[PDB]
């Protein structure tokens, strides 16, 4: 089939592979330092951009470039050729633009969607809720759809993710669909029900074994290869450092190198980190830093991770505790998000692990630049404690998810700002001007440059659909203020 060839593209470019320049501006400086995961060595522009609040638009760019170039267009053919002709083919395709589209809606707010490609002059906004709304059609229309066509094996030739086998296309979106309910959890709480109790009672369930985990294998190599390996341009980041090393996570091995800054020991670096006065320019702070912990090459490999089986057990931990029907037992759920994520590495020690509750996470501490010191913000322990508050049981499935998320900086970053929760380290400096709060940190991106230029008024109308004003302090509409119940 022709439209079978247009799959890899959607594929390779959800978290983009190739050129790696342009994956780190898609994400690698925004997602994933926002996350807590990782930190650049090198202060861009002096120190000022997106990492201290002092926003990169040219970077942000590609934030929704990189989706509308390379998979919405892909997904609008595939419908126009296959909704009615060949269904399972439309479902699939549609399950990769949630994938893809649903990561934008969580960036910036509204987004276009439902309207994609209605105009070659102006394009139309969804507000984030109606574009919610669309991902939940759009998933319950594929899975139907697949289910129907549970057995076809025309797809295999395409699939770099499952090898054609729609049970696991079907898991995988009721998965997703767990996602995003979690997500409209606080600002939507009887949608959220509603749609979480669709996935968690499904008939095939959520993935819940590791090869059922949604990869790309690819064939490229992994684009944070470059960043870390070749250029030296990202590193461990200090939360990881204060969380991992904390609990003694064997993951730390398999997620980062010793470093050489500190030998045999694993070091992170403070995110948002100005131009420090005692450098002259930033390549002599890069000179300092790019000494700290490297990424490890386990999670470097050309299989490229976008929903671990772990993360789905975290993600019924949190329906558990939320009254969600079908949804287990919390403390099970969450003791088994441990274990996925261990077995996912063969790593050994999980019982050990999973009783220990004297290990917390360590205060953080810079060689380099003793003014960078904080103590750790994070208190929680391992064990799953039954008599805890809502907020710290929260906070032990938010904080061991985010772990298993690694390295998907993406939607490290939407949990922390749904939940705040694991207790990140704030940015050193904030240059924003007081646009973004240090201690709330930042909350979106603004609509990005190419659509200022190209579509004035869609951009103009979207603004109205925002819960504040076109700027990076501005909680999107599911990041609603005070408690997560």
């Amino acid at each position: 089939q022709n439209v079978g060839s247009l799959y890899k593209p959607m594929f390779e470019n959800i978290y983009q592979y190739t050129p790696p320049w342009s994956y780190q501006l898609q994400q690698n400086l925004n997602a994933d330092v926002f996350s807590g995961y990782m930190t650049n060595p090198r202060p861009f522009v002096a120190g000022a951009n997106n990492t201290t609040y002092n926003l990169v638009s040219g970077w942000n760019n590609f934030i929704w470039s990189v989706p509308y170039s390379n998979v919405m267009n892909n997904a609008k053919t595939i419908e126009e050729e296959t909704k009615d002709e060949f269904p399972e083919l439309f479902a699939v395709s549609q399950i990769l633009k949630v994938t893809a589209m649903h990561r934008v809606a969580d960036v910036f707010g509204p987004i276009v969607y439902t309207k994609f490609g209605e105009s070659a002059t102006t394009s139309e906004y969804d507000s984030q809720e109606e574009a919610y709304n669309a991902f939940f059609n759009d998933l319950e229309e594929a899975i139907q759809i697949l289910s129907d066509n549970i057995d076809s094996p025309r797809f295999t030739a395409f699939d770099l993710a499952y090898g054609g086998n729609y049970t696991n296309w079907i898991k995988y979106a009721n998965s997703l669909r767990l996602r995003l309910a979690i997500r409209i959890s606080k600002v939507s709480p009887a949608k959220a029900k509603s749609e979480g109790e669709k996935s968690l009672n499904h008939s095939l369930g959520v993935i819940e074994t590791n090869p059922d985990g949604f990869f790309v294998n690819g064939t490229l190599d992994h684009p944070v290869r470059t960043i870390n390996n070749s250029w030296g341009d990202i590193r461990m980041n200090a939360s990881m450092e204060s969380i991992l090393v904390g609990y003694e996570d064997p993951r730390v091995d398999s997620y980062f190198n010793a470093s050489e800054v500190v030998e045999g020991e694993f070091k992170g670096i403070r995110n948002g980190l100005p131009l420090l006065s005692e450098y002259d320019d930033e390549l002599a702070q890069k000179a300092d830093y790019i000494t700290f912990s490297l990424l490890s090459d386990e999670v470097l490999t050309p299989r490229v991770q976008l929903m671990t089986a772990a993360e789905v057990f975290f993600l019924k931990a949190e329906a558990a505790l939320r009254g969600w029907s079908g949804a287990g037992d919390t403390r099970t759920n969450y003791e088994q998000g441990i274990t996925t994520s261990f077995q996912q590495y063969g790593l050994s020690g999980i019982s050990e692990y999973i009783a220990n509750n004297t290990r917390t996470p360590i205060d953080y501490v810079d060689p380099v630049t003793p003014a960078n010191n904080i103590n750790a913000l994070s208190t929680i322990t391992i064990e799953w404690d039954e008599a805890a508050s809502n907020e710290e049981k929260l906070e032990r499935i938010i904080t061991q998810k985010w772990i298993a998320l690694f390295p998907e900086g993406q939607e490290a970053w939407s949990e922390y700002r749904r939940t705040g929760y694991p207790k990140i380290f704030p940015v050193i400096s904030n240059q924003s001007g007081g646009v973004v709060d240090t201690d709330l940190q930042i909350r979106r991106i603004p609509f990005v440059d190419s659509e200022l230029q190209t579509n004035p008024d869609g951009v103009a109308d979207a603004i109205t659909k925002l819960g504040g004003p076109d700027n990076a302090g501005t909680r999107l509409w599911w990041d609603v203020p005070g408690g997560n119940f």
